[PDB]
């Protein structure tokens, strides 16, 4: 995976909160997606720094997102639905909550995103 074990207390909230009720890759990816849907103050403004490339090139956009992709898309990774706020401003797109960085947002929005951020690294576990 990583080594990227900052403090035990990210290990114990996935393993006895966010996943607890999981055992397979979808219950796994629908206890992610609960957790961050019951926590995450949506909509709210973010960076969508989209992963481009193929070299991890940084292809920022400012975006406002408006809430979590649907469950069917949940199943398959973490997702948001993002308004473009410097080429739409009126339509809307869905981007990998991996590739968002929310501004302005409540330290427990922050919390889900930068705990996932550390499942991001480790390669995932579903």
């Amino acid at each position: 995976m990583a080594s990227v074990e900052r403090d035990e207390t990210r290990e114990h909230r996935i393993e006895t909160e966010i996943i607890v009720d999981a055992e397979d890759k979808e219950e796994r990816a629908m206890g992610w997606y609960y957790y961050l849907d019951d926590t995450l103050e949506f909509p709210f403004m973010g960076k969508w720094k989209k992963k481009s490339r193929k070299t991890s090139t940084i292809e920022e956009k400012t975006v406002e997102v408006l809430g979590m992709a649907p469950d069917d898309e949940c199943l398959k990774d973490m997702y948001v639905e993002v308004a473009d706020i410097g080429g739409k401003d009126d339509d809307v797109y869905t981007a990998k909550l991996s590739d968002i960085e929310a501004i302005d947002v409540d330290d427990d929005t922050q919390e889900a995103i930068a705990d996932w951020l550390y499942w991001l690294a480790r390669g995932y576990k579903f």
